[PDB]
């Protein structure tokens, strides 16, 4: 089968364990065993919470092909779909988990080089989506996955539109115009990018923690923003603050964020002030708890050598 979006039979994959139980579905660790091909590919399987009509299923398939068409090292591709009473979505298993949990878990061994490199990687992935004319609408550190500690990828950019974001909800990541008027653009994704950077620089703080979602548009209109993370120089904070300008056309563009964070990544200790920075190290595959705790098969990347 050479289809870009594989249509899977239930016999071709198995849910082995639960990973995560999220707003719109449950994600499982499993194996994809493509019929006749005698090979087992570690995958994540998301099973949607609600049963869908044959009408829901048509809109899902059309969007699914877009999600299987992306080809960028910083973007998670949809490998396949299975349409039964439930919809199941299959992707490569990202065996270090999401970046939000990763920065909370490793908050004492993450140095300036890693944080700035992730900022670059996320900006490159978002710029690739902008080139595909795709608005994410739900960018957050929970939706960035860790392939290796050195390399992260954007996911879950195919949800918000189909779930009705643009018609009559991650308020604390949303641009003011998204809250007020359901306007979603690459420039509203820049706002979410700024909040995602804030989550990384705070080692996974909750934005506006304990502030009611219903009060966020008012505090944004009064000019209040997320506070400067303790490790950040004013050079890095000013990038975040520029992502949260009310004028969406004045916010940085992803291609400008790639250039500026790439510059900072060349001299990372100038731009982030982390005690113990120089001596910091993160578990490899072999050493990682999280890694062995998924895995211990052919990796999706090997199998798909086009
Ligand atoms: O698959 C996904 N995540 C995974 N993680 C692990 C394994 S798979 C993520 C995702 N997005 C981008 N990517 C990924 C993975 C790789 C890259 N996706 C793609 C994805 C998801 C959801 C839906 C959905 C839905 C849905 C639609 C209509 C109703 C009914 N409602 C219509 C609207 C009406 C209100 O107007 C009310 C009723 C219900 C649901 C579709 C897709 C897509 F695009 F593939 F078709 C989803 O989450």
């Amino acid at each position: 089968n050479q289809a870009l979006l594989r249509i899977l039979k239930e016999t071709e994959f198995k849910k082995i364990k639960v990973l995560g139980s999220g707003a719109f579905g449950t994600v499982y660790k499993g194996l994809w065993i493509p019929e006749g091909e005698k090979v087992k590919i570690p995958v994540a399987i998301k099973e949607l919470r609600e049963a869908t009509s044959p009408k829901a299923n048509k809109e899902i398939l059309d969007e699914a092909y877009v999600m299987a068409s992306v080809d960028n090292p910083h973007v998670c591709r949809l490998l396949g779909i299975c349409l039964t009473s439930t919809v199941q979505l299959i992707t490569q298993l990202m065996p270090f988990g999401c970046l939000l949990d990763y920065v909370r878990e490793h908050k004492d061994n993450i140095g300036s080089q890693y944080l700035l490199n992730w900022c670059v990687q996320i900006a490159k992935g978002m710029n690739y989506l902008e080139d595909r004319r795709l608005v994410h609408r739900d960018l957050a550190a929970r939706n960035v996955l860790v392939k290796t500690p050195q390399h992260v990828k954007i996911t879950d950019f195919g949800l918000a539109k189909l779930l009705g974001a643009e018609e009559k909800v991650p308020i604390k990541w949303m641009a003011l115009e998204s809250i007020l008027h359901r306007i979603y653009t690459h420039q509203s994704d820049v706002w979410s990018y700024g909040v995602t950077v804030w989550e990384l620089m705070t080692f996974g703080s909750k934005p506006y923690d304990g502030i009611p979602a219903s009060e966020i548009s008012s505090i944004l209109e009064k000019g209040e923003r997320l506070p400067q993370p303790p490790i950040c120089t004013i050079d890095v904070y000013m990038i975040m603050v520029k992502c949260w300008m009310i004028d969406a056309d004045s916010r940085p563009k992803f291609r400008e964020l790639i250039i500026e964070f790439s510059k900072m990544a060349r001299d990372p200790q100038r731009y982030l002030v982390i005690q113990g920075d120089e001596r910091m190290h993160l578990p490899s595959p072999t050493d990682s708890n999280f890694y062995r705790a998924l895995m211990d098969v052919v990796d999706a990347d090997e199998y798909l050598i086009p």
